[PDB]
């Protein structure tokens, strides 16, 4: 039961604990709950980290079937 964001602005990570994030990337959200006021934790392509919560919009959990 994995939720999805869309990055609505990038952000390249000023360190470890930070995700680059590119325009139209989707980002699986991990944790809302971060150190940080304003940052969630999220998964793409691999790598892991906060980023800023409005760079990105929530998406519908709907998935097309695969393959």
């Amino acid at each position: 039961a994995s939720d999805y964001c869309k990055v609505i602005f990038p952000y390249e990570a000023q360190n470890d604990d930070e995700l680059t994030i590119k325009e139209g990337d989707i980002v699986t959200l991990i944790n809302k709950d971060c150190i940080d006021v304003g940052w969630w934790e999220g998964e793409l392509n691999g790598r892991r980290g906060v980023f800023p919560d409005n760079f990105v919009k929530l998406l519908p959990p709907l998935e097309h079937h695969h393959h």
